[PDB]
Protein backbone atom coordinates (compact mmCIF):
# COMPACT_ATOMS: atom_id res chain seq x y z
CA UNK A 1 0.00 0.00 0.00
CA UNK A 2 3.24 2.08 -0.24
CA UNK A 3 1.34 4.30 -3.41
CA UNK A 4 -0.40 6.53 -0.84
CA UNK A 5 1.12 9.73 0.25
CA UNK A 6 -0.08 11.05 3.01
CA UNK A 7 1.58 14.87 3.43
CA UNK A 8 2.70 15.10 -0.38
CA UNK A 9 1.03 18.15 -2.04
CA UNK A 10 0.05 18.55 -5.01
CA UNK A 11 3.07 20.11 -7.00
CA UNK A 12 5.48 17.38 -5.06
CA UNK A 13 3.44 14.62 -6.43
CA UNK A 14 3.53 16.21 -10.13
CA UNK A 15 7.39 16.34 -9.32
CA UNK A 16 7.86 13.33 -7.97
CA UNK A 17 5.61 11.17 -10.68
CA UNK A 18 7.76 13.43 -13.52
CA UNK A 19 11.28 12.74 -12.29
CA UNK A 20 11.11 9.60 -10.49
CA UNK A 21 8.21 7.90 -12.50
CA UNK A 22 7.27 6.91 -15.67
CA UNK A 23 4.20 6.40 -18.21
CA UNK A 24 1.75 4.58 -15.97
CA UNK A 25 3.19 5.64 -12.66
CA UNK A 26 0.49 6.59 -10.02
CA UNK A 27 0.27 7.56 -6.62
CA UNK A 28 -2.95 8.46 -4.14
CA UNK A 29 -3.03 11.26 -1.45
CA UNK A 30 -6.10 12.92 1.07
CA UNK A 31 -12.15 17.62 4.36
CA UNK A 32 -12.33 13.89 3.58
CA UNK A 33 -11.23 14.09 -0.15
CA UNK A 34 -8.61 12.20 -2.21
CA UNK A 35 -6.77 12.44 -5.53
CA UNK A 36 -5.18 10.08 -8.13
CA UNK A 37 -2.20 11.27 -9.48
CA UNK A 38 -1.43 9.50 -13.15
CA UNK A 39 1.45 9.94 -15.26
CA UNK A 40 -0.02 9.82 -19.05
CA UNK A 41 1.98 10.78 -22.83
CA UNK A 42 4.66 12.73 -19.61
CA UNK A 43 2.37 14.80 -18.26
CA UNK A 44 -0.31 14.13 -14.83
CA UNK A 45 -3.63 13.52 -14.62
CA UNK A 46 -5.19 14.22 -10.98
CA UNK A 47 -8.94 12.28 -10.68
CA UNK A 48 -11.03 13.32 -7.72
CA UNK A 49 -12.24 11.18 -5.38
CA UNK A 50 -14.88 11.25 -2.93
CA UNK A 51 -16.26 9.78 0.40
CA UNK A 52 -18.89 11.26 2.73
CA UNK A 53 -19.19 8.41 4.82
CA UNK A 54 -20.82 5.15 2.74
CA UNK A 55 -17.64 4.97 -0.09
CA UNK A 56 -15.29 5.74 -1.73
CA UNK A 57 -16.76 7.30 -5.19
CA UNK A 58 -14.18 7.76 -7.89
CA UNK A 59 -14.64 10.53 -10.38
CA UNK A 60 -16.12 9.05 -13.60
CA UNK A 61 -15.21 5.57 -12.24
CA UNK A 62 -16.83 3.45 -9.65
CA UNK A 63 -18.30 3.02 -5.62
CA UNK A 64 -15.29 1.39 -3.79
CA UNK A 65 -15.13 -0.08 -0.15
CA UNK A 66 -11.57 0.91 0.34
CA UNK A 67 -8.95 2.92 -1.58
CA UNK A 68 -6.69 -0.36 -2.10
CA UNK A 69 -9.79 -2.23 -3.89
CA UNK A 70 -10.04 0.41 -6.18
CA UNK A 71 -6.45 0.97 -7.18
CA UNK A 72 -6.60 -3.12 -7.79
CA UNK A 73 -9.86 -2.79 -9.72
CA UNK A 74 -8.06 -0.48 -12.13
CA UNK A 75 -4.37 -2.07 -12.05
CA UNK A 76 -6.25 -5.30 -13.01
CA UNK A 77 -9.24 -4.08 -15.56
CA UNK A 78 -10.07 0.43 -20.60
CA UNK A 79 -12.19 1.00 -17.18
CA UNK A 80 -10.43 4.24 -16.35
CA UNK A 81 -11.48 7.10 -18.84
CA UNK A 82 -11.79 10.66 -18.97
CA UNK A 83 -7.57 5.79 -21.48
CA UNK A 84 -5.78 6.36 -18.35
CA UNK A 85 -3.41 3.18 -17.39
CA UNK A 86 -2.08 2.39 -13.41
CA UNK A 87 0.76 0.49 -13.78
CA UNK A 88 3.31 1.80 -11.84
CA UNK A 89 2.83 2.14 -7.85
CA UNK A 90 5.06 5.11 -6.89
CA UNK A 91 6.29 4.30 -3.29
CA UNK A 92 6.33 6.50 -0.18
CA UNK A 93 9.66 6.86 1.35
CA UNK A 94 7.86 8.88 4.53
CA UNK A 95 7.08 6.90 7.63
CA UNK A 96 4.60 8.95 9.26
CA UNK A 97 1.60 6.15 8.68
CA UNK A 98 3.58 3.35 9.96
CA UNK A 99 2.54 1.91 13.68
CA UNK A 100 6.17 2.12 14.50
CA UNK A 101 7.36 5.83 14.13
CA UNK A 102 7.46 8.24 16.71
CA UNK A 103 9.37 11.26 15.39
CA UNK A 104 11.13 13.65 18.49
CA UNK A 105 11.25 11.50 21.33
CA UNK A 106 13.55 10.56 23.80
CA UNK A 107 15.92 7.29 24.57
CA UNK A 108 14.49 7.33 28.14
CA UNK A 109 10.74 8.40 27.35
CA UNK A 110 11.18 5.55 24.54
CA UNK A 111 12.15 3.24 27.15
CA UNK A 112 9.67 4.36 29.60
CA UNK A 113 7.20 3.68 26.61
CA UNK A 114 8.24 0.19 25.73
CA UNK A 115 8.23 -1.28 29.39
CA UNK A 116 4.58 0.50 29.99
CA UNK A 117 3.03 -1.30 26.88
CA UNK A 118 5.78 -3.52 25.18
CA UNK A 119 6.94 -6.83 24.93
CA UNK A 120 9.27 -9.85 23.25
CA UNK A 121 9.57 -8.07 20.09
CA UNK A 122 7.93 -4.65 20.28
CA UNK A 123 10.17 -2.10 18.78
CA UNK A 124 9.45 2.15 17.57
CA UNK A 125 11.56 4.26 15.37
CA UNK A 126 12.43 8.04 16.27
CA UNK A 127 14.47 11.10 15.79
CA UNK A 128 17.82 11.08 17.35
CA UNK A 129 18.24 14.13 20.05
CA UNK A 130 21.83 13.28 19.55
CA UNK A 131 22.87 13.52 15.95
CA UNK A 132 20.33 15.31 14.05
CA UNK A 133 18.81 13.93 10.79
CA UNK A 134 19.91 10.24 12.55
CA UNK A 135 17.28 7.97 13.51
CA UNK A 136 17.28 5.19 16.47
CA UNK A 137 15.76 1.72 16.47
CA UNK A 138 14.23 0.81 20.24
CA UNK A 139 14.00 -3.08 20.33
CA UNK A 140 12.28 -4.83 23.17
CA UNK A 141 13.20 -8.25 24.06
CA UNK A 142 12.98 -11.13 27.03
CA UNK A 143 9.90 -12.82 28.87
CA UNK A 144 14.21 -10.29 32.59
CA UNK A 145 13.46 -8.03 30.25
CA UNK A 146 15.72 -5.14 28.10
CA UNK A 147 15.33 -2.46 26.09
CA UNK A 148 18.17 -1.85 23.14
CA UNK A 149 18.86 1.38 21.04
CA UNK A 150 20.04 0.41 17.70
CA UNK A 151 21.94 4.05 15.48
CA UNK A 152 20.53 4.45 12.34
CA UNK A 153 22.55 6.60 9.82
CA UNK A 154 21.02 9.29 7.23
CA UNK A 155 23.92 9.16 5.13
CA UNK A 156 23.08 11.18 1.21
CA UNK A 157 19.71 10.25 1.53
CA UNK A 158 20.37 6.89 2.55
CA UNK A 159 19.61 4.63 6.00
CA UNK A 160 21.76 2.14 7.10
CA UNK A 161 22.44 0.71 10.90
CA UNK A 162 26.04 1.55 10.20
CA UNK A 163 27.26 -1.24 8.23
CA UNK A 164 26.00 -3.43 5.55
CA UNK A 165 22.98 -2.37 2.72
CA UNK A 166 21.82 0.84 2.59
CA UNK A 167 18.38 1.55 2.07
CA UNK A 168 16.19 4.49 0.21
CA UNK A 169 13.06 4.57 3.08
CA UNK A 170 13.26 3.77 7.23
CA UNK A 171 10.33 1.63 5.78
CA UNK A 172 12.92 -0.81 3.53
CA UNK A 173 15.34 -0.92 6.40
CA UNK A 174 12.34 -2.01 9.54
CA UNK A 175 10.92 -4.25 6.65
CA UNK A 176 14.53 -5.79 5.81
CA UNK A 177 15.67 -6.30 9.94
CA UNK A 178 12.04 -7.78 10.44
CA UNK A 179 12.36 -10.66 8.14
CA UNK A 180 16.65 -10.83 8.30
CA UNK A 181 17.24 -9.97 12.65
CA UNK A 182 20.14 -8.17 14.10
CA UNK A 183 22.03 -10.72 16.13
CA UNK A 184 24.56 -9.17 18.75
CA UNK A 185 27.99 -10.00 19.44
CA UNK A 186 26.91 -12.28 22.06
CA UNK A 187 23.69 -13.66 20.30
CA UNK A 188 20.88 -11.87 21.58
CA UNK A 189 18.38 -12.04 19.02
CA UNK A 190 16.73 -8.30 17.80
CA UNK A 191 13.37 -10.01 16.42
CA UNK A 192 10.96 -6.77 15.34
CA UNK A 193 7.71 -9.05 16.20
CA UNK A 194 5.36 -6.11 16.55
CA UNK A 195 5.47 -1.82 16.75
CA UNK A 196 4.48 -0.32 20.07
CA UNK A 197 0.90 -0.44 20.66
CA UNK A 198 0.51 3.99 21.04
CA UNK A 199 -3.50 4.01 21.04
CA UNK A 200 -4.69 1.48 23.78
CA UNK A 201 -5.70 3.85 26.62
CA UNK A 202 -7.62 3.54 29.68
CA UNK A 203 -11.33 4.37 29.57
CA UNK A 204 -11.14 7.17 32.49
CA UNK A 205 -7.69 8.70 30.06
CA UNK A 206 -10.32 9.36 27.05
CA UNK A 207 -10.85 12.99 28.10
CA UNK A 208 -6.80 13.64 27.78
CA UNK A 209 -6.56 11.68 24.75
CA UNK A 210 -9.46 13.74 22.89
CA UNK A 211 -7.96 16.71 23.66
CA UNK A 212 -4.30 15.38 22.54
CA UNK A 213 -5.82 13.95 19.03
CA UNK A 214 -7.97 17.47 18.52
CA UNK A 215 -4.34 19.49 18.34
CA UNK A 216 -3.81 14.26 15.10
CA UNK A 217 -7.18 12.43 14.88
CA UNK A 218 -6.27 12.17 10.74
CA UNK A 219 -2.94 10.94 11.91
CA UNK A 220 -4.01 8.19 13.51
CA UNK A 221 -7.02 7.16 10.99
CA UNK A 222 -4.20 6.90 8.32
CA UNK A 223 -2.14 4.52 10.39
CA UNK A 224 -5.36 2.66 10.34
CA UNK A 225 -5.55 2.88 6.71
CA UNK A 226 -2.37 2.12 5.92
CA UNK A 227 -3.05 -1.80 7.49
CA UNK A 228 -6.07 -2.43 5.09
CA UNK A 229 -4.28 -4.67 2.94
CA UNK A 230 -3.14 -6.93 5.67
CA UNK A 231 -6.76 -8.29 4.86
CA UNK A 232 -6.22 -11.27 2.31
CA UNK A 233 -9.61 -12.40 2.43
CA UNK A 234 -11.78 -13.88 -0.59
CA UNK A 235 -14.76 -11.69 -1.84
CA UNK A 236 -15.45 -14.27 -4.68
CA UNK A 237 -19.27 -15.05 -4.11
CA UNK A 238 -20.47 -11.92 -4.67
CA UNK A 239 -18.51 -11.28 -8.16
CA UNK A 240 -20.64 -14.94 -9.61
CA UNK A 241 -22.71 -14.04 -12.19
CA UNK A 242 -25.84 -14.88 -10.48
CA UNK A 243 -24.94 -12.43 -7.43
CA UNK A 244 -23.99 -9.39 -9.44
CA UNK A 245 -27.49 -7.97 -9.16
CA UNK A 246 -28.01 -8.94 -5.49
CA UNK A 247 -25.58 -6.47 -4.41
CA UNK A 248 -26.40 -3.13 -4.06
CA UNK A 249 -22.98 -1.40 -5.41
CA UNK A 250 -21.44 -3.86 -7.79
CA UNK A 251 -17.99 -3.91 -6.15
CA UNK A 252 -18.80 -3.50 -2.74
CA UNK A 253 -19.06 -7.44 -0.93
CA UNK A 254 -19.16 -9.53 1.86
CA UNK A 255 -16.11 -11.35 3.36
CA UNK A 256 -16.39 -15.45 2.05
CA UNK A 257 -15.20 -16.78 5.57
CA UNK A 258 -17.71 -14.32 7.44
CA UNK A 259 -20.85 -14.35 4.94
CA UNK A 260 -24.48 -14.90 5.82
CA UNK A 261 -24.91 -18.49 4.51
CA UNK A 262 -28.78 -18.36 3.21
CA UNK A 263 -30.07 -22.80 3.86
CA UNK A 264 -33.31 -23.78 2.85
CA UNK A 265 -33.79 -21.71 -0.74
CA UNK A 266 -36.36 -22.46 -3.27
CA UNK A 267 -35.54 -25.72 -4.91
CA UNK A 268 -35.89 -24.41 -8.76
CA UNK A 269 -33.46 -21.43 -7.79
CA UNK A 270 -29.88 -21.91 -8.95
CA UNK A 271 -28.17 -19.94 -6.33
CA UNK A 272 -30.50 -18.87 -3.51
CA UNK A 273 -27.72 -19.26 -0.64
CA UNK A 274 -26.41 -15.59 -1.30
CA UNK A 275 -27.30 -11.99 0.70
CA UNK A 276 -24.66 -8.91 0.83
CA UNK A 277 -24.40 -9.24 4.06
CA UNK A 278 -21.42 -10.35 6.86
CA UNK A 279 -21.72 -11.70 10.42
CA UNK A 280 -19.62 -9.85 13.29
CA UNK A 281 -17.84 -11.56 16.33
CA UNK A 282 -16.34 -8.94 18.94
CA UNK A 283 -12.79 -10.55 19.99
CA UNK A 284 -20.90 -10.62 24.21
CA UNK A 285 -23.80 -9.75 20.91
CA UNK A 286 -23.16 -10.43 17.92
CA UNK A 287 -23.73 -8.02 14.52
CA UNK A 288 -24.88 -8.64 11.07
CA UNK A 289 -23.73 -5.84 8.68
CA UNK A 290 -25.37 -5.55 5.63
CA UNK A 291 -26.74 -3.23 2.98
CA UNK A 292 -30.08 -1.84 2.20
CA UNK A 293 -32.48 -3.89 0.65
CA UNK A 294 -32.68 -3.62 -3.30
CA UNK A 295 -36.63 -4.77 -4.47
CA UNK A 296 -35.25 -8.23 -5.73
CA UNK A 297 -33.44 -8.52 -2.27
CA UNK A 298 -36.56 -7.89 0.36
CA UNK A 299 -37.34 -12.22 0.55
CA UNK A 300 -33.61 -12.45 0.93
CA UNK A 301 -33.39 -9.94 4.36
CA UNK A 302 -36.26 -11.68 5.59
CA UNK A 303 -34.91 -15.37 5.28
CA UNK A 304 -31.57 -14.40 7.34
CA UNK A 305 -33.39 -12.54 9.97
CA UNK A 306 -35.60 -15.80 10.66
CA UNK A 307 -32.60 -18.34 9.78
CA UNK A 308 -30.18 -16.36 12.20
CA UNK A 309 -32.74 -15.86 14.83
CA UNK A 310 -32.40 -11.96 15.13
CA UNK A 311 -34.85 -10.25 17.00
CA UNK A 312 -33.59 -6.24 16.63
CA UNK A 313 -32.99 -4.71 13.21
CA UNK A 314 -30.61 -1.18 12.74
CA UNK A 315 -31.91 0.99 10.14
CA UNK A 316 -29.42 4.40 9.79
CA UNK A 317 -30.27 5.37 6.48
CA UNK A 318 -33.83 7.56 5.29
CA UNK A 319 -35.07 5.19 2.40
CA UNK A 320 -34.66 8.28 0.15
CA UNK A 321 -31.68 10.72 0.37
CA UNK A 322 -30.95 13.58 -1.76
CA UNK A 323 -33.43 11.95 -4.26
CA UNK A 324 -31.62 8.40 -4.51
CA UNK A 325 -33.00 5.08 -3.27
CA UNK A 326 -30.58 3.74 -0.11
CA UNK A 327 -32.97 1.35 1.18
CA UNK A 328 -36.33 0.11 -0.32
CA UNK A 329 -39.13 -0.46 2.23
CA UNK A 330 -39.08 -4.07 3.40
CA UNK A 331 -41.59 -3.61 6.23
CA UNK A 332 -45.03 -3.49 5.88
CA UNK A 333 -47.35 0.17 6.66
CA UNK A 334 -48.81 0.21 10.33
CA UNK A 335 -51.49 -2.88 11.69
CA UNK A 336 -50.89 -4.53 8.00
CA UNK A 337 -49.66 -8.02 7.30
CA UNK A 338 -47.65 -8.57 4.42
CA UNK A 339 -45.96 -11.98 2.49
CA UNK A 340 -42.11 -11.54 1.46
CA UNK A 341 -41.80 -14.88 0.02
CA UNK A 342 -42.37 -17.94 2.48
CA UNK A 343 -41.80 -15.14 5.14
CA UNK A 344 -45.14 -13.94 6.68
CA UNK A 345 -44.54 -9.70 9.00
CA UNK A 346 -47.08 -7.84 10.58
CA UNK A 347 -46.59 -4.34 11.41
CA UNK A 348 -48.00 -4.45 15.23
CA UNK A 349 -46.97 -1.13 16.26
CA UNK A 350 -45.13 2.16 14.92
CA UNK A 351 -43.46 4.10 18.38
CA UNK A 352 -41.56 7.68 17.02
CA UNK A 353 -39.34 9.11 19.57
CA UNK A 354 -36.90 12.30 18.49
CA UNK A 355 -33.88 10.83 16.85
CA UNK A 356 -35.66 7.19 15.71
CA UNK A 357 -39.08 5.33 14.67
CA UNK A 358 -39.36 1.95 16.38
CA UNK A 359 -41.58 -0.72 14.55
CA UNK A 360 -42.72 -3.90 16.31
CA UNK A 361 -43.13 -6.22 13.12
CA UNK A 362 -44.12 -9.79 14.05
CA UNK A 363 -42.37 -12.23 11.79
CA UNK A 364 -43.08 -16.00 11.00
CA UNK A 365 -42.89 -18.59 8.26
CA UNK A 366 -45.93 -18.98 6.39
CA UNK A 367 -47.46 -22.57 7.03
CA UNK A 368 -46.50 -22.68 10.65
CA UNK A 369 -47.72 -20.32 12.89
CA UNK A 370 -45.92 -21.33 15.69
CA UNK A 371 -42.63 -19.87 14.14
CA UNK A 372 -43.68 -16.61 15.04
CA UNK A 373 -41.05 -13.87 16.79
CA UNK A 374 -41.47 -10.23 17.63
CA UNK A 375 -38.57 -8.00 15.36
CA UNK A 376 -37.68 -4.78 16.77
CA UNK A 377 -37.19 -2.59 14.03
CA UNK A 378 -35.06 0.82 15.20
CA UNK A 379 -34.91 3.35 12.60
CA UNK A 380 -32.58 6.18 12.90
CA UNK A 381 -33.92 9.33 10.81
CA UNK A 382 -31.87 12.15 11.61
CA UNK A 383 -28.26 10.78 10.48
CA UNK A 384 -27.28 14.06 7.97
CA UNK A 385 -26.69 13.28 4.25
CA UNK A 386 -23.19 13.78 4.33
CA UNK A 387 -20.80 13.82 7.55
CA UNK A 388 -21.67 12.98 10.51
CA UNK A 389 -23.92 14.23 13.97
CA UNK A 390 -22.90 17.48 15.82
CA UNK A 391 -23.71 15.93 19.30
CA UNK A 392 -23.23 11.89 20.33
CA UNK A 393 -26.59 11.75 22.55
CA UNK A 394 -28.66 11.43 19.89
CA UNK A 395 -27.05 7.81 18.82
CA UNK A 396 -25.96 6.93 22.53
CA UNK A 397 -29.74 7.40 23.74
CA UNK A 398 -30.52 5.27 20.70
CA UNK A 399 -28.11 2.61 21.43
CA UNK A 400 -28.76 1.93 25.11
CA UNK A 401 -32.37 1.00 23.88
CA UNK A 402 -31.08 -1.34 21.42
CA UNK A 403 -28.76 -2.85 23.78
CA UNK A 404 -31.74 -3.19 26.44
CA UNK A 405 -34.36 -4.67 23.90
CA UNK A 406 -31.90 -7.16 22.24
CA UNK A 407 -30.81 -8.15 26.07
CA UNK A 408 -34.32 -8.39 27.42
CA UNK A 409 -34.86 -11.50 24.98
CA UNK A 410 -33.16 -14.86 25.95
CA UNK A 411 -31.27 -16.75 23.45
CA UNK A 412 -31.82 -13.25 20.56
CA UNK A 413 -29.41 -13.79 17.66
CA UNK A 414 -27.21 -11.29 15.99
CA UNK A 415 -28.70 -7.47 15.67
CA UNK A 416 -28.84 -6.78 12.30
CA UNK A 417 -27.48 -3.30 11.14
CA UNK A 418 -27.73 -1.67 7.67
CA UNK A 419 -27.34 1.80 6.18
CA UNK A 420 -27.32 1.71 2.34
CA UNK A 421 -23.81 0.06 1.12
CA UNK A 422 -23.43 -1.44 4.74
CA UNK A 423 -19.99 -0.37 5.69
CA UNK A 424 -19.82 3.25 6.62
CA UNK A 425 -22.54 4.32 9.12
CA UNK A 426 -23.18 0.27 9.69
CA UNK A 427 -19.48 0.48 10.96
CA UNK A 428 -19.82 3.68 12.77
CA UNK A 429 -22.64 1.98 14.73
CA UNK A 430 -21.34 -1.64 15.66
CA UNK A 431 -18.04 0.22 16.43
CA UNK A 432 -19.66 2.34 18.80
CA UNK A 433 -21.74 -0.63 20.12
CA UNK A 434 -19.03 -2.62 20.49
CA UNK A 435 -16.90 -0.62 22.78
CA UNK A 436 -19.81 1.38 24.73
CA UNK A 437 -20.26 -2.30 25.90
CA UNK A 438 -17.29 -2.95 27.16
CA UNK A 439 -17.32 0.38 29.38
CA UNK A 440 -21.11 -0.35 30.35
CA UNK A 441 -19.93 -3.73 32.13
CA UNK A 442 -16.71 -2.57 33.54
CA UNK A 443 -17.14 1.16 33.96
CA UNK A 444 -13.80 3.10 33.50
CA UNK A 445 -11.67 -0.37 34.83
CA UNK A 446 -11.27 -0.85 31.05
CA UNK A 447 -9.07 -0.66 28.58
CA UNK A 448 -10.23 0.71 25.06
CA UNK A 449 -8.11 0.62 21.64
CA UNK A 450 -10.47 2.43 18.95
CA UNK A 451 -8.32 1.40 15.89
CA UNK A 452 -7.64 -2.38 16.99
CA UNK A 453 -11.55 -3.00 17.47
CA UNK A 454 -12.05 -1.20 13.41
CA UNK A 455 -9.37 -3.69 12.51
CA UNK A 456 -10.98 -6.23 14.12
CA UNK A 457 -14.92 -5.39 11.78
CA UNK A 458 -12.69 -4.54 9.11
CA UNK A 459 -11.20 -8.29 9.11
CA UNK A 460 -14.61 -9.73 8.96
CA UNK A 461 -16.48 -6.96 6.45
CA UNK A 462 -14.06 -4.40 4.73
CA UNK A 463 -14.67 -0.89 4.71
CA UNK A 464 -16.10 -0.77 8.54
CA UNK A 465 -15.58 2.72 9.51
CA UNK A 466 -15.16 5.20 5.73
CA UNK A 467 -13.97 8.40 7.04
CA UNK A 468 -12.09 10.62 9.50
CA UNK A 469 -15.25 12.46 10.50
CA UNK A 470 -16.66 8.85 11.50
CA UNK A 471 -13.03 7.84 13.41
CA UNK A 472 -13.92 11.03 15.40
CA UNK A 473 -17.51 10.62 16.17
CA UNK A 474 -16.59 6.98 17.84
CA UNK A 475 -14.09 9.06 20.40
CA UNK A 476 -16.59 11.88 21.19
CA UNK A 477 -19.19 9.41 21.42
CA UNK A 478 -17.30 7.01 23.78
CA UNK A 479 -16.48 10.12 25.65
CA UNK A 480 -19.73 11.59 26.07
CA UNK A 481 -20.51 8.24 27.02
CA UNK A 482 -17.62 7.86 29.84
CA UNK A 483 -18.65 11.85 31.06
CA UNK A 484 -22.57 10.53 31.95
CA UNK A 485 -21.32 7.38 34.34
Amino acid sequence: RRWFHPNITGVEAENLLLTRGVDGSFLARPPGDFTLSVRRNGAVTHIKIQNTGDYYDLYGGEKFATLAQLVQYYMEHGQLKEVIELKYPLNCADPTSERWFHGHLSGKEAEKLLTEKGKHGSFLVRESQSHPGDFVLSVRTGDKSKVTHVMIRCQELKYDVGGGERFDSLTDLVEHYKKNPMVETLGTVLQLKQPLNTTRINAAEIESRVRELSKGFWEEFETLQQQECKLLYSRKEGQRQENKNKNRYKNILPFDHTRVVLHDGDPNEPVSDYINANIIMPEKKSYIATQGCLQNTVNDFWRMVFQENSRVIVMTTKEVERGKSKCVKYWPDEYALKEYGVMRVRNVKESAAHDYTLRELKLSKVGQGNTERTVWQYHFRTWPDHGVPSDPGGVLDFLEEVHHKQESIMDAGPVVVHCSAGIGRTGTFIVIDILIDIIREKGVDCDIDVPKTIQMVRSQRSGMVQTEAQYRFIYMAVQHYIETL
